[PDB]
């Protein structure tokens, strides 16, 4: 089997990414936030607090006739940017492009915080990461992906992010349509249940590349290219007026700059991220300081190949026994 379906972003700035997915019998589609860098389906629903709903579209099981309440089931996720939420949980048929899921774990939101109630856009998110990080307990359960993998044709998936337009998201199959070139693969650790991996280096605009390991995760679910502050500083560096405003919360540069390009290494492939793609616009609306899309790692413990790294390739997720990150310009 294979699936194929299109992601959309959210804003105009590329904030996420939003994709449709059918859950339950009769269908009931909502809108998921795939996320590489997590292991939960999780949605807005009927059980949600009402105070915390505002203009979501809602998962309701008592209209399935394929939802099976998990019995004793919980689940509390907290993201990397501060947010949270926690519930209970279902299974149902779940249908991505599709491709189709039986018992696939829902996870019901009782709770969500206030970055996901002032979101409208976004019903939820579906987790692409190892399912060792799934937080259901006490019995863990499986992502889509991992519910799919034995039944696809291939065990991999692929992420087509757009600069301000739609892309697409594939299960079990390689658009070889869909890039330019060949696709440069690269080892994957699990050991933090992250697809993550070691970046080769880096070059700012047309500088000279500089050949360092960069150890990173691939994680659809965050907008910026966070990295150590060292490469940071480089390329704010050569932006005329580029500062890192703690006020602000990061480096901010004039909206008159044009920025560079940034290139990172994936052996010994490259991948160019254009300069517009790091421009994320004025800080607060009419402002002339426009925020930065590289950003420093060094408060997060990880650096994070997010959708502004990730929007500038073709993306293959394999999840075979020895899972890979495959990148291929486009």
């Amino acid at each position: 089997s294979t699936g194929s379906a299109t992601t959309t972003p959210i804003d105009s700035l590329d904030d996420a990414y939003i994709t449709p997915v059918q859950i339950g019998t009769p269908a009931q589609t909502l809108n998921l936030d795939f996320d590489t860098g997590s292991s939960d389906l999780w949605v807005f629903s009927s059980e949600t607090t009402a105070s915390e709903v505002d203009g979501q579209t809602i998962y309701t099981p008592s209209k399935s006739t394929t939802a099976k309440l998990l019995s004793g089931a919980t689940w509390s996720i907290s993201y990397g940017d501060g947010s949270s939420s926690s519930g209970d949980v279902y299974t149902d048929t779940v249908s991505v492009g599709g491709l189709t899921v039986t018992g696939q774990a829902v996870e019901s939101a009782k709770k969500v915080s206030s970055s996901f109630t002032e979101d409208s856009t976004i019903d939820g998110l579906l987790g692409l990461a190892f399912s060792t990080l799934n937080t259901v307990s006490p019995t863990q359960q499986k992502t889509f992906f991992d519910n799919a993998k034995a039944s696809l044709d291939s065990p991999v998936f692929t992420a087509d992010l757009g600069y301000h337009a739609p892309g697409t998201y594939n299960f079990g199959f390689i658009d070889t349509t869909a890039y330019t070139g060949s696709i440069t693969y690269t080892a994957v650790s699990t050991k933090q249940g992250f697809w993550e991996w070691t970046s080769t280096g880096y070059a700012v605009g047309s500088g000279t590349f500089k050949s360092t390991s960069i150890d990173g995760i691939a994680d659809t679910g965050t907008t910026l290219l966070y990295l150590p502050a060292t490469v940071v500083s480089a390329y704010w560096a050569q932006v005329s007026g580029a500062k890192s405003s703690s006020s602000v919360g990061g480096y901010v540069f004039p909206c008159s700059a044009t920025l560079p390009s940034f290139t990172f290494g994936v052996g010994s492939a490259r991948i160019v991220i254009p300069g517009d793609y790091i421009d994320f616009g004025p800080i607060s609306t009419g402002s002339s300081s426009c925020f930065g899309g590289i950003q420093s790692s060094a408060g997060i413990g990880i650096n994070i190949f997010g959708d502004v790294a990730l929007k500038a390739a073709f993306v293959v997720f394999n999840g075979a026994t020895t899972p890979t990150l495959g990148f291929a310009s486009k």
